[PDB]
């Protein structure tokens, strides 16, 4: 049964709640983004109205075959009316098509649901600035002060410089990047751009990227692996065995692999700077784990909440253990005492 933190009080609405069958009293199902823990349950047989971004709606139609008549895409940064309630979709700085949802309840309460997000000071100048928010349904993935990571820009600088150096030293090196969901496209696109190559990938992944409205994409990606020196593989294949096997398939075109796994956080973050990151190596294969996050760090999250000053916070992540829940509630109280709301 649907958990309380997926239900929007005073409405007929749910958020990211497609795996519970027909939810009692739900008149409209919102979907924040196309990640499987959030869309789990949708298919061509779904016949209730789904509200989402344009990009999410492209993916529902093309990847999951949801019929068009049930997809209701909304423009961003625009006041819209859904079943008699004003809503706004805002960019969540997560993966392509990911949104936060502002709900303006008929009684005057204003609710922000962040979906999954990476907080940023740029959000302090969207339509959020214009009214008070009473209740915050918060992505608390990294809600603990151990979670520090660099900016996305520092991480991409590291990856570009590393790949450019390796391939200039050895023009027969292949670069491989792992993926298993949408998101983090900058990693492989920025490396292909510095090398003057397209990114090669499976037909299924090319299909997915073609749903994303990324400008000039026909210019950056391809299904012709033979013409590409940056390849995308499933995340599960980014290990020494999987990469040795791939290099065999390339027919002697290449004699070295440099591979990247964009993780979120890993405990090498508490001791080491990005500058100082080193790969795991075996023979002619090297693997870099790079801390490219699409969720808020602890300090990014804290700054957003201290700016927004909500009256009540409802966590949406790490809610399954009493120790997690108690930890998070203690931080929320600190933040409120330090800022004075
Ligand atoms: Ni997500």
């Amino acid at each position: 049964t649907c958990p309380f933190y997926k239900k929007i009080p005073g409405t007929g609405f749910t958020v990211d709640a497609f795996q519970y069958g027909v939810v009692e009293g739900c008149t409209a199902y919102f979907l924040t983004h196309f990640h499987s823990d959030h869309y789990a349950g949708l298919s061509k047989h779904f016949t209730f109205p789904v509200y989402c971004s344009e990009i999410t709606g492209n993916l529902l139609k093309n990847k999951l075959h949801v019929q068009e008549q049930y997809i209701h895409p909304l423009p961003l940064d625009t006041e819209c009316i859904v079943n008699g309630v004003k809503v706004v979709l805002l960019d969540a700085n997560h993966c392509p098509g990911a949104v936060m949802i502002l709900f303006y309840l008929p009684n005057g309460t204003v609710i922000l649901h962040t979906g999954d997000f990476r907080a940023d000071p740029s959000m302090e100048r969207s339509l959020l600035a214009d009214q008070k928010v009473h209740m915050l349904y918060l992505d608390t993935t990294y809600c603990s002060p151990e979670y520090t990571f660099p900016s996305q820009q520092e991480v991409i600088r590291f990856a570009i410089n590393t790949a450019f150096e390796a391939v200039t030293l050895n023009p027969h090196a292949l670069v491989v990047c792992g993926t298993y969901s949408i998101g983090k496209e900058k990693v492989f696109l920025a490396i292909a751009d510095v090398l003057g190559s397209k990114v090669g990938m499976s037909q299924e992944k090319y299909k997915t990227l073609q749903c994303l409205n990324i400008p000039e994409i026909n210019s950056l990606i391809t299904t012709d692996m033979c013409s590409s020196l940056v390849h995308l593989l499933p995340m599960m294949q980014i290990n020494f065995k999987g990469l040795q096997s791939h290099l065999k398939k390339c027919g002697g075109k290449y004699n070295q692999i440099l591979a990247f796994r964009p993780t979120g956080w890993t405990h090498s973050n508490k001791f080491t700077r990005i500058a100082d990151v080193i790969p795991q190596t075996k023979g002619n294969i090297s693997i870099y784990g790079i801390p490219y996050s699409e969720h808020s760090s602890y300090l990014e999250m804290k700054r957003f909440v201290q700016w927004l000053k909500p009256q009540k916070i409802i966590p949406t992540v790490n809610v399954g253990t009493w120790k997690s829940r108690s930890t998070m509630e203690k931080y929320f109280r600190e933040w409120k005492l330090e800022a004075g709301y």
